[PDB]
């Protein structure tokens, strides 16, 4: 396995938390995807800045549907998603 | 592109800060394989507990060699390697 599309924190608006995602949420689809890492759902946050995903989320193993909206970055190498999530420490 | 192997912020002891490694390091190669994204790195350590690690690095251009040791962390599926670095915000 890898690691799980879990939330270690949520920053203070922040798109992710605008879009109310808590710590402890568990990403489930995405976009009616299911996926099962991390690293799944952060590309693909990086490459829809300004643009909506559809979230299906187990939070307290009870389900909910989150519309989320990457804010725009710069990156310059060029334009990409951000959501303002602080990623489980290495 | 994705993610670059750029560290964000060091942590206090630590396989990392112990193997002397800062905010701003860009790792390029990991037991002569070279790297381009940061995940690339991330498993590279939680796959090798105890386990240690020939690095090659770049600091304000000047390369540079360093030697890491992951902790041995649970993650209980089962042990993982550790070493103390947040990981940029996304």
């Amino acid at each position: 396995h890898m690691i799980e599309p879990v939330l270690e924190n949520v920053q203070p608006n922040s798109a992710a938390s605008k879009a109310g995602l808590q710590a402890g949420d568990r990403i489930v689809k995405v976009d009616g995807q299911p996926l099962t890492q991390w690293v799944t759902f952060v590309m693909l946050v990086r490459d829809n800045p300004g643009k909506s995903l559809a979230l299906e989320i187990e939070r307290q193993g009870s389900p909910l549907s989150l519309t989320l909206i990457p804010e725009s970055k710069p990156g310059n190498g060029k334009a990409i998603g951000f959501v303002g999530i602080e990623p489980k420490v290495i």
